[PDB]
């Protein structure tokens, strides 16, 4: 297509996804309204559809489930902290290429059997949280005290472009190839949380597929970690989840079909289909292992640890499709878990690498045993690690719908009280514009409150006003001196209105601004919304909060160290976060360039010779021709009058590429144009906005 | 990405393009309206652009005349006739691909050099029609009388994904290679209208780069021949085109920097820099030959065929960067070109491969003999065909804006008189309802009638009730026997009320949808507009309009012959030439479905037990896993019942793929909601109108 010509060029396309050409709901369309009237007693027929079998894919012991745990768990599973992409809260996995990923094998079935439901409850229950709740309801019907759920999940219509999910350009390869995702001793390509392309967390037969039970370990590890869950979390989840359901791997592999995304029209949008024999029930082939790991895989028991994984001793054997799996040695008759399609016949027990790596491992070993001997404990924090894993991309409490949703305020979900909203605006713009605090000062500092925000898991933003808080406060992109300096003034504003620090940290952005757009003879209010709250030390994880610092932003042109990736790369992947689009992404650089915002005072882009003065200075200048771009050392230029060769100002490479990228030039062009002085004011006022309330899902 | 894992699959984003996020106009911004406040009188800037050169890409002789009737000329020369793609018609050279071709080398420049003229009249001023206008403004400055131009050009602000620009992964190969776009005996591969890619019409040097004008003349007569180009209007548009300006090739080409979208950002966005020597003024380089066809290149006048081609014999040399050109034997000094930066020095003529065939080629050489004795002839001839290559993709003059629009109807225009506006619809309708015409038959037409529409060069449409003119009351897709059957009663409606054969046959289909929804218990009007008029067999050129026949249709399952393109190929092209997005393409489908609306009387996808009810009863049953789907011979599929065993109904590829595709099933399963029956019909309804007035420029 129109380019495998260049492709080291942005992908701008992924700023542009989720449009209204996409989108098949009237533009009114609003789920958070419709769910709401949703009779969440649907799960009278979702606890029903668990013991529905149909004919074409029937249910292993008339019970799907195990079948929708995995279904949920894998939805969920696909989640990463560095950068908060991947999880169950967009319905990712009824598309492309989550939907033919090899670990997601069969699941295709799972999200159909959902599809009775889906059109029953039609607009007000999205297939998101469909699929997120089915485990949850599964659970219940098997025996287990689930902590809670919440609906809210929008529905997406197409793959989420932005997501890089790994090198690899083939499924699930050795770790010692090509295009691999580890370097140095076994270390992880930091964004991805997962060991291989096409899976999502470790391999079951052991690392690259040679089990060992103690290198495992290390993979589920690292992989949970990168997930936000610990060692205690990762042992209750791995033996929560296999106390029920089963390994299938009865078959020859090679005889399944394509993949969904690779399969032909025939096959309903199905795939790994079976056509040379038969391929359900006791026939099924999925992970390629087979076995159960409990005797009553259809119920929720203590029987993981309980004679299976600690009491019987366990050895390597093939299943019947060449996998490896661990086998019990002598176990006796009751402990056999039952054949699928009839209760008379015996089959066996299993444990995948992973499940021996929770005996093997010191620390898991010391963690499986307190379950052991505790299944209260074990069954509690299993149900508050599912209710994590399902939620963990989520966002604020305030997104949360539903009559389950658990009161606790949960550590991981950001907690931010209700700030006042009744304090007159006015007196506290008055006070700030009255302050010694500099144009440059208001903005930078409003900016960096705001910028932690990531649609990817909802997570950061100006609301709680976590910046003054360890560890955001000490910063260095957020210019530590600076910050305090600006936080004194403001603190003391807001103890003296009763607004909080947060909603005044934002609107003394609003008056940076406005003073701005004021001196270059533009006068407007810019829009403002009320109710931030700050949020305590006690309620903010300093480690999960690591994920949000700012080692980079090229909105305030600074870059932290020397990175692999390109400036505008890392600008490209701050905006998509951010929710910005292309246009917004280019007006924001223009105004906060003349705004006089860099990050160290540096007037890299500032093209201006009017500092803290709104005006198009940026591209008019970016635009003009009577100046050439002479490369000056890392990331910097010359910006030289073709005349006189003399140097007149400096830029970076996130300044030029609006001035080199084709696409991004048009806007540029656009900007600088004489007729639109206005229209940009407008247009940065309006980006400003929207991600000062990017957070706001407090709002109505 | 997300997706080099399926290449087999339907590029849906194609018709998700020119989206809200992308572009950074305001939604209530018009450009028609706009434009129209335009100060044309801009000529007397574009015309002094020529003469004033820039240091950073001198003009040569002081006037960019030459250079920038070659960007116009490129701009344009990229349309086709097969599917109406490519063309000046949205400014693309602007971007990828288009403004990193080979052939449109330093064409960066040209538009470079516009930016100031665009930076002046702003929003009012697109750069699409800047750069369609700046070739013929140059022209008037060098002396020719052009026959008018027409402002009304929308800006685009990224690729136009939808063109296939050819099966090449690597820039002007050879036609003996893999991949190549040749066949049999140099066969070009069908809607391409270039002999390689990277190239717009021909190469210049020969075919594959060896010189003989013989069979370089059959090239030419090739590709502009898919471009609506005959043999008058191509020598005419060689020798005009050429009269002009110089070809650039003194210096070694290999020092070129990279095109523009391979440059890095310090080249502001411009390429092919040399910064090796100075690659400007005498030692640019461009196509690589150096030269120019006449002694005074500035200006219009004689001398392409007058003493040069015709009057001098030539030979081949190599020109200083290793090109193939063609020089004259025994030149006079004074007919010699002149240095471009200094007039005291003297260079070379030239003639392409290109030219040499406008004297070789038996039938191109008696149209330069006429040309070349009847000069009046010529620059009338070369002025038409200039007018024509830059309006081939405007659509009808209702489109066309400005002071100079000429008053002559042309042909090539699809010209269509207004109809009458006043005429009481209702009693139209009534008297529609009161013949014996089915559902089926009234909608067939009216699809038919408006399926011929293409976005691409606007062309097509509902709108002039040409369907009941030859050659298309004729054509088999069109159901020459049940078409007449209708025209019959429409014609004579229409007669006897004061509407229009165009607006009886839309009309008529909206009464065949309204009486579907009414039998479905829905009450609705469907809007409507008045006006369309009836062409005449005059005004309709049988040999135009034979690249709009419907050899497919997926939106009516017929296909007229096996064709190497997947259905639902097919079907995803017509549905973006529709201007259709993807969630309009499946309403569509599903409603035409059980309207009984397939080719043939077919039941190939029909789904109903109520044929003629508009129902989403296409969805249900798509959508419904009681029923498995088996392979049935070409293009075919039996849907048979699961416990029975039976088949309940076939369908084809176009059919499945909306039950098959992960994107278009999402679309499918919402449609099939319990609770979506009324959004489906007036979903289905939009869309339907969104059809039958897509042609309709007339109206305001
Ligand atoms: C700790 C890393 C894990 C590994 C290596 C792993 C591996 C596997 C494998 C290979 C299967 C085979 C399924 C088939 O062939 O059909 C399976 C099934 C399953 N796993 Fe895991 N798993 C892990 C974690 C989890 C977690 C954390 C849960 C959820 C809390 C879970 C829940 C399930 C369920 C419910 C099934 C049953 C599928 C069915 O009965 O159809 N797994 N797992
Ligand atoms: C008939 C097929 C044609 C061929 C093979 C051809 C080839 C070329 C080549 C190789 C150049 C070299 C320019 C450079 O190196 O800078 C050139 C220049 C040019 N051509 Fe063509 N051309 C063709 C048709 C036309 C037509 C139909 C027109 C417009 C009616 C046209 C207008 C021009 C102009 C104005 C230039 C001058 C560029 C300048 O002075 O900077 N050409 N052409």
């Amino acid at each position: 297509s129109t380019a495998e010509w260049w492709p080291k060029a942005l992908n701008l396309d992924i700023l542009s996804q989720h449009d209204r050409k996409t989108n098949p709901m009237g533009p009114d369309f609003n789920y958070q309204e419709e769910v709401q009237k949703l009779d969440a007693a649907l799960k009278q027929d979702l606890q029903a559809l668990m013991t529905d079998s149909q004919d074409w894919w029937p249910a292993d012991w008339g019970h799907y489930g195990g079948l929708m745990i995995r279904l949920t768990w894998h939805a969920a599973g696909t989640y990463r902290i560095a950068d908060g992409r991947g999880g169950a809260g967009t319905g990712n996995q009824r598309f492309a290429p989550l939907n033919s990923w090899p670990d997601n094998t069969n699941l295709d079935k799972a999200r159909r059997l959902l599809w009775p439901i889906k059109q029953k409850y039609g607009n007000k229950l999205s297939w998101a949280d469909l699929i997120a709740y089915a485990g949850t309801i599964a659970y219940e019907s098997m025996g287990l005290k689930t902590f809670g759920f919440a609906f809210g999940r929008e529905d997406i219509w197409h793959p989420e472009k932005d997501i890089y999910w790994g090198p690899e350009k083939e499924w699930f390869p050795p770790s010692t190839n090509p295009n691999s995702r580890y370097t140095g001793d076994r270390e992880l390509e930091n964004p991805l949380a997962a060991v291989t392309m096409g899976l999502i967390y470790v391999n079951p037969e052991g690392v690259d597929g040679n089990p060992d039970p103690l290198k495992t370990a290390h993979d589920v590890r690292v992989t949970f970690a990168r997930m936000a869950m610990n060692d205690e979390e990762t042992v209750a989840l791995t033996a929560g989840g296999h106390t029920v359901g089963k390994c299938h791997g009865n078959g020859n592999a090679a005889l399944l079909g394509p993949e969904p995304e690779g399969a032909d029209v025939e096959d309903q949008g199905l795939g790994w289909i079976n056509k040379t024999q038969s391929g359900i029930g006791r026939n099924a082939v999925t992970s390629g292992l087979e076995g159960a790991w409990t005797p009553h895989p259809t119920q929720w028991d203590n029987g993981y640890f309980a004679v299976c994984s600690l009491n019987y001793d366990w050895e390597l054997k093939k299943n019947p499709a060449g996998a490896w799996q661990w086998e019990p040695i002598n176990p006796r008759e009751e402990d056999l878990p039952v054949d699928v399609e009839d209760p008379s016949i015996r089959r066996n027990l299993v444990m995948t690498d992973a499940d021996m790596a929770m005996k093997m491992d010191p620390e898991y070993r010391k963690i499986s045993e307190r379950f052991y001997q505790d299944p209260a404990y074990f069954a509690d924090v299993f149900a508050r690690a599912w209710f994590k894993l399902t939620h963990r991309d989520m966002g604020p409490k305030a997104r949360y719908i539903g009559p389950d949703v658990p009161q606790e305020d949960l550590i991981w979900q950001d907690p931010i009280p209700a700030g006042n909203r009744n304090y007159d605006v006015q007196a506290v713009k008055d006070r700030i514009a009255a302050s010694g605090l500099s144009i440059s000062e208001l903005v930078s500092t409003a900016w960096d409150s705001a910028r932690t925000y990531r649609n990817s898991d909802k997570r950061g933003g100006a609301n709680g006003a976590r910046i003054r808080l360890a560890p955001q406060k000490d910063w260095e992109g957020n210019e530590p001196d600076r910050l305090p300096k600006v936080l004194a003034v403001l603190e003391g504003i807001s103890a003296a209105t009763g607004a909080t620090v947060a909603d005044v940290i934002v609107l003394a952005g609003n008056v940076g601004v406005e003073q701005k757009a004021r001196a270059a003879g533009v006068e407007i209010v810019l829009p403002f919304a009320p109710g931030r709250g700050d949020a305590t030390a006690e309620q903010t994880d300093t480690e999960s909060f690591a994920v949000l610092e700012p080692i980079h932003d090229a909105i305030a042109t600074g870059s932290s160290r020397t990175m692999r990736q390109r400036l505008k790369n890392c600008c490209l992947i701050a905006t998509q976060l951010l929710g910005l689009t292309a246009p917004e992404m280019t007006v924001l650089i223009g105004g906060l360039r003349v705004l006089g915002t860099n990050h160290g005072g540096t007037k890299h882009v500032v093209f201006t010779d009017r500092e803290g003065v709104l005006t198009n200075d940026f591209f008019v200048n970016l635009t003009d021709m009577n100046y050439l771009w002479k490369p000056a050392g890392k990331n910097l230029y010359e910006i030289c009058d073709r005349k006189t060769n003399q140097v007149k100002w400096t830029a970076t490479r996130v300044d030029l590429v609006f001035g080199s990228n084709s696409i991004l030039r048009a806007y540029s062009e656009l900007y600088a144009q004489d007729d639109n002085k206005e229209k940009f004011v407008r247009d940065f006022v309006a980006a400003w906005t929207k991600v000062m309330n990017a957070d706001r899902f407090d709002l109505d």
